[PDB]
Formats: C-alpha cells, sequence, structure tokens
C-alpha cells in the first residue's frame, strides 16, 4: 500500500460524461481498486470536489485534495505537498485519459519502482522529422526510437521533490514531471503502453473513447 | 502547366465514400482544378481505374495510370515512369488524405519549386521523446523542432530520379520520397500545413473527416 496518486483534474473536458460517468472518475476508479494505491490526491477546483467525494466511503483508498496552480507543474507541486510522508512512489495522471488499463498502470508502477522514474509511452505512428529554424529537415528521425508519452508518470517522491527544488532555485519551466528527473541525470524508463490510452480533448476523442469502451 | 501529380491510390480505405464520393477523388479533384497541374498519374490496381477515368473529359488535366509495386516506394517509382518528360515538379500525394487544402498545395508547390524538395507538415501535438535500446529516455526532444509529415511531397523529378538510381544501386529501402533527397544531401523544406489534412485509415478518421467537411 505504497503508491500515492496525484490526479490532475483541471463544462471542462475531464468532467464530461462517458457512458454517463464523468471522464475523470474512470481513471480515479481504476487507481482506487489497485491494492498498491494507498491514496489519491485530486487536484481540482473546489467546485468539482463532490464528484470524487461522493465515493470516498466506497473506494479502498484515502482521498485528499490539493489546489491547482497557474501551470501544470504548479498543480503537480501542490498535489505533491499532500501525499503520504512514507509514500514509495508518486503516480501522476492526467484525468483526461480515462481509458488507461490496470495492466498498463501495473507495468509503469513496476518500472517506476525499479528505475526511480517511468512513464507510459507508445511508438509514434506519424513520420516525425526534426526541423531547424530555416524550416529545413535536419534529419529523418529513426522509426524505432521515437515514442509518444502518455500518463501515468511514476516517480519516487524524493527524486521529484529534489527536482522541484532545482527548478525553483535556478528558475525553470517544465513540460512534464519526468523531464525534471532528466535535469537531475536520473534515468527515465519508457513503459510500453497501449494506443487506446487517449487524451480526451475534442468531441472526436470523446467519440473514439466511447467506441473503445464498447 | 508544369506539375505532375503522382496519386497513390493503393473495400480499401481510399475508395470508401465521404459524403457519397470515394475518398481518393477529393484530392484528385483538388489537383485537377489547379492550373499548375498538367497531369495526374494515378497509381492504382486496374480494378479501380474507372473511378477516375469516368471524369477524364470533365477535368482540365491529362490522366495517366501506373501499376502499383510491392512497397510504397515501388509505387512512387512506377508512377514516376509515366510523368511528362518536361515536368518541372513531381507532387506525390497519398489519396487517403482527401482534405488537403488548395492553399496548402500551393504553398508546398511554391516551396518545392524554390528549394527543390518540400513536404507539408504540422507541429507534433504529443510529447515525443527519443528512447534508446534499454527503453530509457535519451533526451526530451525540443517542442518547436518536431514536425509530423503529411503529403503532398513535392520534388524536382531529376532529383527524385537520381535518388532512385542511388537507392537501386546501393540497395536501400526508404520510408518516404523526400528522405531519398536527404540521402543526396539536397535540402528538404517543411511547408507548414493544417491539422485538418488527416490520413483516413480507421472509421474514427472517416468520421472526423466528415465533421471537417461540415
Amino acid at each position: 500500500k505504497s503508491v500515492s496518486v496525484i490526479l490532475l483534474a483541471g463544462m471542462p473536458k475531464q468532467y464530461i460524461p462517458l457512458l454517463g460517468q464523468p471522464i475523470a472518475l474512470y481513471s480515479f476508479f481504476t487507481f482506487s481498486r489497485m491494492p498498491e494505491v494507498k491514496e489519491i490526491v485530486v487536484v481540482c477546483d473546489p467546485f468539482f470536489r463532490d464528484i470524487f467525494e461522493e465515493y470516498e466511503e466506497s473506494i479502498d483508498v484515502d482521498l485528499s485534495f490539493a489546489i491547482p496552480g497557474k501551470e501544470r507543474q504548479d498543480s503537480v507541486y501542490s498535489g505533491l505537498q499532500e501525499i503520504d510522508v512514507n509514500s514509495e512512489l508518486v503516480c501522476i495522471h492526467d484525468s483526461a485519459r480515462p481509458l488507461v488499463n490496470t495492466e498498463d498502470v501495473e507495468k509503469v508502477l513496476k518500472d517506476g519502482s525499479a528505475v526511480g522514474a517511468a512513464v507510459l509511452g507508445v511508438p509514434a505512428k506519424a513520420t516525425i522529422k526534426e526541423v531547424n529554424s530555416d524550416s529545413l529537415v535536419v534529419k529523418t528521425l529513426d522509426r524505432k526510437t521515437l515514442w509518444e508519452m502518455q500518463t501515468p508518470q511514476v516517480i519516487k517522491p524524493e527524486l521529484l521533490k529534489k527536482g522541484f527544488e532545482l527548478v525553483k532555485s535556478e528558475g525553470l519551466e517544465v513540460t512534464d514531471a519526468v523531464s525534471i528527473v532528466e535535469y537531475l541525470k536520473h534515468p527515465v524508463y519508457v513503459s510500453q503502453g497501449s494506443y487506446t490510452n487517449i487524451k480526451v480533448t475534442t468531441p472526436d476523442d470523446l467519440l473514439l473513447a466511447e467506441r473503445i469502451l464498447s
């Protein structure tokens, strides 16, 4: 019972129903059923707290809340202040990804435990190229080597906390939680996920999500 | 009247109707209306030739056909044998992209004319990372520098023909027409396209395509 989940939860996209259940609750329930998960820190505006609070007695995890910040990394830091003092792993998840499989969460948790930092990813389907400032192709980037990142991102809290100290002291803005780990030169493992773990932003994603649940 | 189009056209995805018109005809008509386009070489199985041949008298371009090969690059080479001897640009297009805008084709044609080789691209939306053989992040690839390639790919025929000679002699397999240009160390310009120029592979793409036409 050693994993703290930080659920980033901001009508906003993540509270739109999918088969009559707000998107954010899908991942919330997936984590809550896992015996490894001790607690879920939901980062949401106080308005939406009751959506999760309604199920506190049913779920087998402690439910905490944190206030969101101006940027995504501020929300992560706020949630990080609420986790258990003896938590072994922090599992950061975007609530706009409702379809994450339990088996994939297990994989990335295991890899995060072993490596110290890990993230779910899939091979990029599109032909991606590096382009310079004159709009010219630098090189054709290798087919096997490029991966789209998803969430969860799993990291040992002390690694993340030292990483935030480095960010605040030297003055930096980050594009994800695991890149902070890269600044510290600690390895980040890419756990191979599933193409079904989509981010629901548009109505077309909303539709695809429904097709996948079928 | 200086551009030769090679249309790669393989029920197959590209002959599925979108508002009652087979997908492949959308791009076909877009090219046919452009005064820069002298001809369209359709690479398709002989079974599907009539889908295009029905409109030969209506369109203001010459219509030719070529036989597809085993791989995508073989189909490009076959189509390349049918283009006009005095053609100034070859414009290679995947028929599974019906929504390409005339204004974007104009852009990439212009950039292809000026640089010798160009391709339509958009900034990658997903967080992409380079991953080594031990599944570890090599580095966080820069946000501005990564681009998803689309089609058309526009290239001067002599550049493409010399490039195929290099491929056949030294023994190589290519992931796109413009990478052959990279082997020759000639610049490839990335013309900024539109996110609406999607490849229709799945039924969810088919649905999104219909939403965009609306």
